[PDB]
This record gives structure tokens, sequence and C-alpha cells, in this order.
């Protein structure tokens, strides 16, 4: 049980890394989309107008 | 130590929940920006023409 919980801790930490890894990639992707959406909405709305 | 491992699993799972909670709010914003960019892509590509 100790080794099972120890291995489970690695799986729990590994599972947390998966969600954290996606958050890191999603954050970089969201920031790029948010930054682009800011310049695009500020430029496209002006260039299209 | 077995009971102590449960705290690490709870703490590790708690940290993953925090990242998942923040990722959920950020993942939704990323998809929202893509929708505006997609709508602006066709418009900027056609309105500019």
């Amino acid at each position: 049980d100790l080794k099972d919980l120890e291995a489970h801790i690695d799986s729990a930490n590994k599972n947390r890394d998966e969600a954290i890894k996606q958050l890191r990639k999603l954050q970089a992707q969201m920031k790029d989309c948010m930054r682009e959406l800011d310049d695009t909405r500020a430029s496209r709305e002006e260039i299209l107008a």
C-alpha cells in the first residue's frame, strides 16, 4: 500500500503535470490569440472600415 | 507514512485542480478568440478586397 500510494503520488503528480502542461500551452496559445484579437479587432475593424 | 502519502495525493490533486480550474477559464477564452479571429479572417480577406 505504501508503494501503491507512492506510485499513485507519481501518477497524481504526473496527471497534474498533464493539466499544468496544457495550461502552459493553452496560456501561450490564449495569449497569442488574445494579443492577436486585440490588434486585429483594433486594426481589422479600422482597416476594414 | 501511508497517511502522509494521502496528504501528498490530496495536495498534488489539489494543485492539479487549481491548474485545471484556471485552464478551464483560460481554455474557454482561447476558443472565443479563435472564433473572432476566424470571423475576422474571412471578413478581412473579403472586406479588404
